[PDB]
């Protein structure tokens, strides 16, 4: 298949033949310069209101692993937002063994891996009209960097295995993203864009200063999972990120000093 991916034939280089936005004004992710990414007293603090959820699913779509919100409850407020924007799903990105693997850098510095909660704004009655439109995503991303376990990743680690390949998905029960949280809500915002297609210009980016800590344990039951469909040779799901973009125009703003 020439469906796009992350490898020589199909990577980043190759996405903007099917999807020219690929190369806007408002492309994602980028480096977040400290010295540039001035404080903006406009912006409130973000409020993260997260509980256990109930009916949830695991899947290996090809590209990363997701695990979406079915309840018909967890929102995002505040920071740089208007309105109300519903968690939908989360996913992560990451390297290999040998190399960083988040997505945004910081002064030029990759973190071992970042996690992304998608949210879409609650004004737009669903996911699929909220991504037409700017005002439409918010994903507040954090890094993750090895250290000690993420006790509240584990569950999510547990089930990997069932998922190895590339269309496998999983019913997934009780948990709570609150566990996938630092201690501090300090962080940085522009607008800018899904990091993968269809990469659309829809999404307020929210990117936590502080990163979580993962064990090595945990994060090797990523690089464990498959690009591939099961039976066909394996190919490992690493370095499942994009290279950052240009700023252009933009500004990003520090919700702190
Ligand atoms: C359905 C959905 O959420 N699609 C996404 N595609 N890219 C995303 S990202 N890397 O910008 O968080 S989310
Ligand atoms: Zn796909
Ligand atoms: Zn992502």
């Amino acid at each position: 298949s020439h469906h796009w991916g992350y490898g020589k034939h199909n990577g980043p280089e190759h996405w903007h033949k099917d999807f020219p936005i690929a190369k806007g004004e408002r492309q994602s992710p980028v480096d977040i310069d400290t010295h540039t990414a001035k404080y903006d007293p406009s912006l409130k603090p973000l409020s993260v209101s997260y509980d256990q959820a109930t009916n949830l699913r695991i899947l290996n779509n090809g590209h990363a692993f997701n695990v979406e919100f079915d309840d018909s409850k967890a929102v995002l407020k505040g920071g740089p937002l208007d309105g109300t924007y519903r968690l939908i799903q989360f996913h992560f990105h990451w390297g290999s063994l040998d190399g960083q693997g988040s997505e945004h850098t910081v002064d030029k510095k990759k973190y071992a891996a970042e996690l992304h909660l998608v949210h879409w704004n609650t004004k737009y009655g669903d996911f699929g009209k909220a991504v037409q439109q700017p005002d439409g995503l918010a994903v507040l991303g954090i890094f993750l960097k090895v250290g000690s376990a993420k006790p509240g990743l584990q569950k999510v680690v547990d089930v990997l295995d069932s998922i190895k390949t590339k269309g496998k998905s999983a019913d997934f029960t009780n948990f709570d993203p609150r566990g996938l949280l630092p201690e501090s809500l300090d962080y940085w915002t522009y607008p800018g864009s899904l990091t993968t297609p269809p990469l659309l210009e829809c999404v307020t980016w929210i990117v936590l200063k502080e990163p979580i800590s993962v064990s090595s344990e945990q994060v090797l039951k990523f690089r464990k999972l498959n690009f591939n469909g099961e039976g066909e040779p394996e190919e490992l799901m690493v370095d499942n990120w994009r290279p950052a973009q240009p700023l252009k125009n933009r500004q990003i703003k520090a919700s702190f000093k």
